[PDB]
């Protein structure tokens, strides 16, 4: 047993999950390992994405656990995210194909589209061209969701959801003619510094998960994130509280999430903070810590993804 939401479909969410993103430096291999690691301390959820290039080592490590009996697949919820060189209707389910072939398994539990912003199909991620210019690509997102809900029928993803979304492109799939499917969630930056109330609450009156990224302030890598930008962690009240709970300022920021009706992720690498992490089931905040967390509050967005600005679906 362990913590799960009800998702809009039906299914069925943990409501912390392993964020599996590393830098390019960081070799593959500690991503194996980590997933590993992550499964035996209680994760149930994994997230991962095309673009991580990892699906190869994440989807090993899943396959290992089940092999071994220490797992069921059941009890992993798996997610994989469509990158924007596949937003075009008949590039999705090839898209999702292939990384159910990297990492072979049947089905993916939720299947989310990464980021709003379309670029050129081909085999290049972010296609330049010869003077380093992103190839941006004009595409109907409601298009590319009726290929999402067919992959939904397919039993390819068990669950289909948004990354990135803003309320303009989340009303823009909620009011779609012929809608069969909600997104499940909505995946997005959310931590003690950009709280997102305003985003979370239009989510909660449409029963859409908000799912929340660099929870922890994020892996800070340049350029991604700018160096300049304030420590999550190194903040006087959830380190207050932290040492108030006999806990870490992680574990500060991840419960505040939980109960605030938010699922969490958290990315570690490291097995001693991999165990430290499934501890947000072990304590509880107050009314009064909460509200205290809430205060912290100042709109630092780390996660900008501003190569991607200029076309009109991007959406900060
Ligand atoms: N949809 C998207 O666009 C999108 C964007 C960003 C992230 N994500 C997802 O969300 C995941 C997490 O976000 P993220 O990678 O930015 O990082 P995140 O979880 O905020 O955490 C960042 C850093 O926290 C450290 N950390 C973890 N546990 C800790 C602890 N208990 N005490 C102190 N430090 C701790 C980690 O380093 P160690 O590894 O050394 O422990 C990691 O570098 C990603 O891996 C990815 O799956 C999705
Ligand atoms: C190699 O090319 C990429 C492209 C987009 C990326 C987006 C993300 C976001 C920050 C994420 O979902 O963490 C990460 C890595 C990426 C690598």
């Amino acid at each position: 047993k362990y913590q799960c939401v009800k998702l809009n479909d039906g299914h069925f969410m943990p409501v912390l999950g392993f964020g599996t993103y590393a830098p390019a430096e960081v070799p593959k291999s500690k991503a194996l390992e980590a997933v590993k690691l992550a499964i035996e301390a209680g994760f149930h959820h994994i997230d991962s994405a095309h673009v991580y290039n990892n699906e190869e080592q994440v989807g090993l490590a899943i396959r290992s656990k089940i092999a071994d009996g220490s797992v069921k697949r059941e009890d992993i919820f798996y997610t994989s995210k469509l990158w924007s060189n596949s937003h075009r209707p008949e590039l999705v389910r090839p898209a999702l194909e292939r990384s159910l072939k990297n990492l072979q398994l049947d089905y993916v539990d939720l299947y989310l589209i990464h980021f709003p912003v379309s670029v050129k199909p081909g085999e290049e991620v972010i296609p330049k061209d010869e003077n380093g210019k992103i190839l941006f690509d004009t595409v109907d997102l409601c298009a590319t969701w009726e290929a999402m809900e067919k992959c939904k029928d397919a039993g390819l993803a068990k669950s289909i959801g948004v990354s990135n979304f803003n309320h303009r492109l989340l009303e823009m799939i909620l009011n779609k003619p012929g809608l069969k499917y909600k997104p499940v969630c909505n995946q997005v930056e959310c931590h003690p510094y950009f709280n997102q109330r305003k985003l979370l609450d239009f989510c909660k009156s449409k029963d859409i998960v908000l799912v929340a990224y660099s929870a922890l302030g994020s892996h800070r890598e340049e350029p991604w994130v700018d160096p300049n930008s304030p420590v999550l962690l190194e903040d006087p009240v959830l380190c207050a509280l932290a040492k108030k709970h006999k806990r870490t300022p992680a574990l500060i920021a991840l419960r505040y999430q939980l109960q605030r009706g938010v699922v969490v992720l958290a990315k570690s690498y490291n097995e001693q903070r991999i165990r430290q992490n499934v501890q947000v089931f072990e304590f509880q905040l107050t009314s009064e810590e909460m509200k205290a967390i809430d205060g912290l509050n100042r709109n630092v967005r780390y996660l900008t993804l501003d190569i991607f600005a200029g076309p009109p679906n991007y959406p900060f």
